[PDB]
DNA sequence: GATCTGAAC
DNA sequence: GTTCAGATC
């Protein structure tokens, strides 16, 4: 019994088909950093709508920015990732992994592989999180403490200032 | 007509010449310019569908964590950032090939920028600012680098996961 | 050469 | 519901 029949051009082409695909994964109970992580939320597959819904658990941290997360499915570690945004925005991003957008080439291959795999496995996903302490830093004589890299914050400050000065962004930019 | 197809998104519309920059802002009018220094130049290589680099500020070519400004004939084409050196960010722009856009495996940004710069076919001045990097602590170890704390935390956890378990999670490919 | 990861709207 | 940005192999 073959896992799939097509000849993948890359790993992200191969969508996981069931929980059986996780059988050689590492149990979350054997995760070495587990004492630093706390259950944050669950992701609920909604196949009809081709998206993941969120069951908020650690309510006080749902709007917290800058985390490492672990997706666990029936006790198995499916992935470890990070976000400078809250979990909700990162899940929003995973929800870009739709078949249509993959065909358009407008979603990341990661978001496609993860959303489609989670929808197909069709189990609720536990999300454990760790929120690192954020350093204070200085840019142009002002102090910041946030989830951003200093280069990203600097770019943001500069672009928002650029827009106020010239009432436009450069032609090569769309995001701020 | 600038082009003839109905684009579905901005990134679909590739700039055709330096004339497309006529309404852009001059680099001389950039308020943060005293913080920036000419780092390098990008040289379009249409035959190989890529950008080459001429290093200018040689001492800074391996510096990580920068804001950059791409300037063509005195006009600001874009402002961006990278936690890597400029060389790796350009490598990433060089992923913007037509084939990979068809594959859906490059970013739309890299496609738009590579294709537009190849078509404009001018040398691009790259101005750079390297912010100071804060020191931060994770799991009793201190770091001073260009990474966000969450990205550094992920990298440390992932490498130590691989040490302990001799594998990465099935859902991971990058470290 | 080519892909992977996450941010923004 | 859909595209935008950049890190990595
Ligand atoms: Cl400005
Ligand atoms: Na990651
Ligand atoms: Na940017």
């Amino acid at each position: 019994h073959h896992h799939h029949e097509f000849m993948a051009k890359r790993k992200s082409d191969i969508i996981l088909k069931s929980v059986d695909d996780l059988k050689d994964e590492i149990d979350y109970k054997d995760f070495e950093y587990k004492e630093y992580f706390n259950l944050l939320c669950e992701l609920v597959p909604n196949n009809s709508l081709e998206k993941l819904e969120i069951n908020a658990i650690d309510e006080k941290n749902m709007k917290n920015e800058g985390l490492v997360y672990v997706f666990v499915i029936q006790g198995k570690i499916f992935k470890i990732g990070h976000s400078i945004t809250p979990i909700t925005k990162r899940v929003q991003s995973y929800n870009c992994g739709k078949v249509e957008y993959r065909k358009n080439g407008t979603c990341s291959t990661t978001n496609y592989f993860v959303l489609q795999s989670l929808l197909k496995i069709n189990k609720i996903v536990q999300v454990y999180a760790f929120f690192p302490e954020q350093p204070t830093y200085t840019l142009f004589g002002k102090t910041y403490q946030d989830s951003f890299s200093t280069s990203k914050r600097a770019e943001n400050v500069i672009l928002e200032n650029f827009i106020k000065n010239h009432n436009k962004k450069p032609i090569g930019c769309t995001q701020t």
